[PDB]
């Protein structure tokens, strides 16, 4: 699953993802509008207004599940994008990625 946390409404926040039985976050190293678009679609929003780096909505906790993700932009969910490994060592939660969706 996917949820947004820390925003002014459910349309934005730190991106969190459920994997290996655990809610985790996304590192901002390769975070950009194409994958923001996919995250926003999978949440039922029609588009992405902005992507935010550097724990813009505050740091998450626990596993950092994704770092090097590639989406074309049209995928239904982030699990459908190109993911070479789940779970990353390269990152701190000060890098947790965030998104602001169109509603
Ligand atoms: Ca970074």
């Amino acid at each position: 699953k996917v949820r947004l946390v820390g925003g002014s409404g459910p349309h934005e926040g730190r991106v969190e993802i459920l994997h290996s039985g655990q809610w985790g976050t996304i590192c901002d190293d390769r975070w950009e509008v194409r994958v923001g678009q996919v995250v926003c679609r999978s949440l039922g929003y029609p588009g992405v207004q902005a992507v935010h780096k550097a724990a813009h909505f505050g740091q998450g906790t626990g596993p950092i599940w994704l770092n090097e993700v590639f989406c074309f932009g049209r995928e239904s969910s982030i699990e459908e994008c190109k993911i070479r490994q789940w779970g990353t060592r390269a990152c701190s939660h000060s890098e947790d990625a965030g998104v602001t969706c169109t509603l």
